């Protein structure tokens, strides 16, 4: 009755546990057969971002719910299987399952001209239903639509192999004995190559830009756990750069010495891809660096260096677009694409709407989703209020005029935040 929480991922669950702790009527509507978000799919063979080799890249003490510690015996980087099971367990322990409608897909969402919202949802039967809720929390994720290169390399309609995205990648095993080109230098690409390196007769990694490649642990301590060190803080933004710069040459040297394109801008001023394996897998010829693809010569792929290779398949780890198909109207976004959400959560013009999770921290988000849930719960019952809409558009336009100034015009930069200062305001 009171709140429709869209989705039962890490974010809905956190949200459904903040509303219950305050006594608010609410339901969570998930489209999948269980809760867990993306973490549940690798494991039921379902098409999602993850893959049979997906483990955390952040620490457990910092990625689990602060009030629901992850099992003792779990490692620093548990696997998709262990996380999905911790999440199911959290919903069990926080009483949220009585509230979750599974296999119920939200087809649509909309404001009526009095403030409650009609929410249409699709039952497994495909049979549709419309209901009405006073408030709606969107917790749908921003990794739902794959981002294929728009000009797809010519000749791809006449390739004799399988062109695919990391959403459809599942097991390194399905590619046994075959020849594949992973496209990307992100955490999905470095991971799929490393898998394909132990299953496919050959694995090539097509890169086009070059990203600082960091190992998961420096000095024994994970990159998230150092960003929380008091010693790492209390260090200026150049004391750190050089620290790391000095730090990564001693740990992996230079990347031009691995056949990888050097990045144009230094660490922190260019994305980092975390990986403890992709440099070794190269130094062992399990994966071979390539430039970008230029065409598909039936049975083979051509690169911008002139090189050719027989290639049964090509898995494009090119990333994801954020869509909200159930918001028949502007997604939080307006104009250049800038997402317009106050404190990264509140639509300025739409009362009754909240967005939990749209943020990309440098690190694990769990603590960021938890804050948003608590504040959203206080906004929903009236224990918290927002500024007027004109003043909310000042915080947004400040965050944006600033985002184009430390990150510069680029993509998805407008959901990007600093963990510490942002979670201080909660
Ligand atoms: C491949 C990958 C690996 C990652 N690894 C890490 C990591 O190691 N550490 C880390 O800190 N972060 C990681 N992240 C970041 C990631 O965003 C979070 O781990 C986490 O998934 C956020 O959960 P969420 O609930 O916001 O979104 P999701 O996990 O995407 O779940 C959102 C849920 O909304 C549901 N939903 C969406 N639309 C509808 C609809 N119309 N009707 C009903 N239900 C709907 C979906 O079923 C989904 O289960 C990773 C992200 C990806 C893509
Ligand atoms: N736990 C883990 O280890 C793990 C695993 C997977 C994913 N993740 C997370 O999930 C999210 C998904 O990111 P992702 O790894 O899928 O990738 P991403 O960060 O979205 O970047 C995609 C990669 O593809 C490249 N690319 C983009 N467009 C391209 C094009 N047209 N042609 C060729 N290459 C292109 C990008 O290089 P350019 O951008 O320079 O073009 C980049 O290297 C991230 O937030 C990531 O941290 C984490
Ligand atoms: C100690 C160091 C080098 C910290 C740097 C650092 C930079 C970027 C990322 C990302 C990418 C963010 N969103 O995709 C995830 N973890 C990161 C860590």
């Amino acid at each position: 009755m009171r709140v429709c929480v869209i989705g039962a991922g890490l974010s809905g669950l956190a949200v459904g546990h903040a509303l219950k702790e305050r006594g608010i009527s609410f339901v969570c509507l998930e489209k999948a057969p269980d809760v867990g978000g993306i973490w549940r799919q690798p494991g039921a063979g379902e098409r999602g971002p993850g893959y049979r080799t997906l483990h955390l890249n952040t620490a457990k003490q910092l990625t689990g719910y602060a009030d629901f510690p992850m099992p003792d015996a779990y490692p620093l980087y548990p696997r998709h299987s262990q996380v999905a099971a911790y999440l199911r367990s959290f919903a069990e322990w926080a009483g949220l399952l009585d509230h979750v409608e599974l296999r119920t897909e939200v087809v649509s969402v909309r404001q009526d001209a009095d403030g409650p919202w009609t929410v249409v949802s699709r039952g497994a039967d495909g049979a549709q239903v419309s209901r009405r809720f006073e408030q709606v929390v969107v917790a749908s994720g921003h990794h739902n639509e794959p981002a294929l290169p728009d000009p797809l390399p010519a000749g791809a309609d006449s390739f004799a192999g399988t062109i695919l995205h990391s959403l459809d990648y599942r097991d390194g095993g399905d590619f046994a004995g075959r020849r594949v080109v992973v496209v990307g230098l992100g955490a999905s690409a470095v991971d799929i190559a490393a898998d394909l390196s132990r299953h496919a007769e050959r694995t090539l990694l097509s890169v086009r830009r070059g990203l600082h490649i960091v190992p998961k642990q420096l000095f024994g301590m994970s990159v998230d756990e150092i960003a929380e060190a008091p010693w790492w803080n209390e260090m200026s933004f150049d004391e750190r750069r050089r620290w790391v710069e000095q730090a990564l040459l001693v740990a992996r040297g230079r990347l031009s010495d691995y056949g990888l394109p050097e990045p144009d801008h230094p660490v922190f001023s260019s994305a980092t891809t975390l990986s403890d394996e992709i440099l070794s897998r190269i130094r062992h010829g399990a994966v071979t660096p390539k430039p970008a693809i230029a065409s598909f010569d039936g049975d083979r792929v051509v690169f911008t260096d002139g090189t050719s290779e027989p290639a049964d398949a090509v898995v494009y780890c090119t990333g994801f677009h954020m869509t909200f198909p159930f918001l028949p109207a502007g997604c939080p976004m307006s104009a250049d694409g800038s997402v317009e959400l106050y404190r990264r959560v509140v639509p300025a013009d739409r009362p009754g709407l909240y967005f939990v999770g749209l943020v990309r921290p440098v690190g694990a988000i769990t603590r960021l989703v938890e804050a948003q849930a608590e504040w959203v719960a206080r906004l929903v019952d009236g224990a918290a209020v927002l500024p007027a809409a004109d003043q909310m558009r000042e915080e947004i336009g400040t965050y944006l005029t600033g985002i184009v100034q430390r990150y510069g015009r680029t993509e998805g930069a407008s959901i990007q935040v600093d963990v510490g200062p942002y979670l201080a305001e909660f």
